[PDB]
């Protein structure tokens, strides 16, 4: 109606700490079709909001999440609306699917103009990040009208495989992580390159070992391959798209800096309050969130919070709040949404565990303060990948948080879509006035 980007001098918010329940998370209204039966998971999902539009995707397998057999994948787009309460709804207006569900890996979707672009892989080894050396480098976009129209040829729908790809001194690169930004005529996606161990130039008195006793200095060179003797280490960064240039469409890889470097990993970039955020998932030892302002993104450098509140679960050798380099590959994507400048304020959903993909939490935070949080889910309910996307909606600040979750009542694992209005008052409608 009045649904548009998270921009400008928004109503006010709570920038206290506090313990009351002024977070109300609502199951949002969707058409999206993301609802089952049993003997089915969906999985690798994907959530993007802009100007009032959405993407969307997932694989759903027959079966297991990591091991089912892939049946359907499917990229849809959409308008976020007003369900007529200033409460926001998801509908959506043009999906497309492909006729082979399980050779599109690792999709990520920006929005501009008329259209969501949406780049995937394309693998017959499986997923590229678990086969580095057999996949072979293949690019495609699935370009969608947020808005079809009738007699339109390929207005609605266009894909198109890309076959320049400028990466370097790198094999291969590849989406990697939901969602990414424009800037004039020129997109940007989330992406990881795999660079050769041999290649690859590291001084191993870069890592950091002070006050860590069971580190070694090559702890940080070995955790950038997915194991200590990997072919690969992964990079994460960009892919550029300059809509404004003529003919074969070309991508150009943009390595991440590396200050506060870690392992290649699903990240997405953001821009909220006028300026570019990027959040990069904490796949390896140094498990505090990483997130922050862009400095600029090409070349791409971040300037991540010192954030000491926020972390993610991972297993024994880097579980949730380590901060020592270690060997370890592990972890989980849980993204957090700029909301508040002056104040570095933002909002996401992290999994409250130390070693289990569980417990969901919607929480404001600062970087060294958890101003106010609510829980998604019971405790002890199996959750792992989260995207928070925040907007407005007649000037008020609104979320909507993907959580990849365990359904109760329809037994599989799937996406359940929450949206969370940020309150003004640090205290809630009625508190103190109900008695005792
Ligand atoms: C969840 O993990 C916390 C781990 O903090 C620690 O960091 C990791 C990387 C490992 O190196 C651990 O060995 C290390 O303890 C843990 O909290 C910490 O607890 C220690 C004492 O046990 C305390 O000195 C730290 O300040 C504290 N840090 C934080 C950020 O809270 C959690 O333990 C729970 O919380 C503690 C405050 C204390 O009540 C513990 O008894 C309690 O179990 C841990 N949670 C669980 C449920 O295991
Ligand atoms: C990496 O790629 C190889 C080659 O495609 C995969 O091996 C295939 O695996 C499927 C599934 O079990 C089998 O049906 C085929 O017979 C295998 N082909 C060959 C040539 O071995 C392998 O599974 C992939 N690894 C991952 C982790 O996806
Ligand atoms: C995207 O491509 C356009 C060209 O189509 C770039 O715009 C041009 O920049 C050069 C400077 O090297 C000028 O000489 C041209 O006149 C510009 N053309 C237009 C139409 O403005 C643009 O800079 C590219 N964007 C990015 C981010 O690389
Ligand atoms: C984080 O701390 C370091 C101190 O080593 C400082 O140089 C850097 O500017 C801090 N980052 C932010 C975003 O404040």
């Amino acid at each position: 109606q009045g649904v548009s980007d998270l921009v400008g001098l928004p109503n006010q918010i709570c920038l206290q700490k506090t313990t009351s329940t002024i977070l109300k998370p609502r199951l949002i209204s969707y058409t999206l079709p993301i609802n089952t039966r049993e003997g089915v998971c969906i999985t690798d999902p994907l959530l993007a909001v802009d100007n009032g539009f959405f993407a969307y995707s997932h694989l759903e397998k027959i079966g297991s999440c990591t091991r089912g057999i892939a049946k359907q994948r499917i990229i849809g787009v959409g308008e976020v609306l007003d369900r007529g309460d200033k409460v926001p709804s998801m509908f959506m207006t043009n999906v497309w699917t492909p006729p082979n569900p399980s050779t599109i890996h690792h999709c990520s979707s920006t929005y501009h103009e008329d259209f969501y672009y949406t780049l995937c892989a394309v693998s017959h080894v499986g997923d590229p990040i678990l086969n580095s050396t057999s996949w072979t480098e293949s690019l495609s976009l699935i370009r969608l009208a947020v808005r079809p129209k009738s007699d339109s040829g390929d207005y609605n729908q266009k894909y198109i495989a890309i076959t320049k790809v400028e990466r370097g001194k790198y094999d291969k690169v590849m989406p990697y992580g939901p969602s990414g930004i424009k800037q004039g005529d020129t997109l940007y996606f989330p992406a990881v390159g795999f660079l050769p161990r041999t290649e690859f130039q590291y001084n191993d008195s870069n890592c950091p070992i002070i006050h860590c006793k069971y580190s070694k200095a090559e702890n940080c060179r070995l955790s950038m391959g997915v194991n200590s003797k990997s072919h690969y280490i992964l990079r994460s960064g960009l892919l550029k798209y300059n809509l404004s240039l003529g003919g074969d469409i070309i991508l150009q890889f943009i390595e991440i800096a590396d200050n506060r470097l870690t392992i290649g990993s699903p990240s997405k970039i953001y821009n909220s309050l006028g300026q570019p955020v990027f959040y990069q998932a904490s796949y390896s030892w140094d498990t505090m969130i990483k997130l922050g302002d862009v400095d600029t993104v090409d070349p791409l450098r971040v300037q991540w919070r010192n954030n000491s509140v926020i972390s993610r679960p991972g297993q024994s050798q880097c579980p949730r709040f380590n901060v020592c380099p270690e060997v370890c590959w592990e972890g989980t994507y849980n993204d957090a949404f700029l909301i508040d400048r002056l104040n570095w304020v933002s909002a996401g959903v992290y999994l409250n565990s130390n070693q289990t993909a569980e417990n969901p939490v919607f929480a404001v935070f600062k970087d060294n303060e958890i101003l106010y949080q609510v829980p998604l889910a019971e405790d002890d309910t199996n959750a792992q990948k989260t995207i928070t996307d925040c907007f407005l909606l007649e000037n008020v600040i609104w979320c909507i948080s993907l959580v990849e979750i365990y359904d109760t009542g329809d037994s599989v694992i799937r996406p359940k879509l929450f949206a969370v209005k940020i309150p003004a008052q640090c205290s809630e409608s009625g508190r103190g006035l109900v008695p005792r």
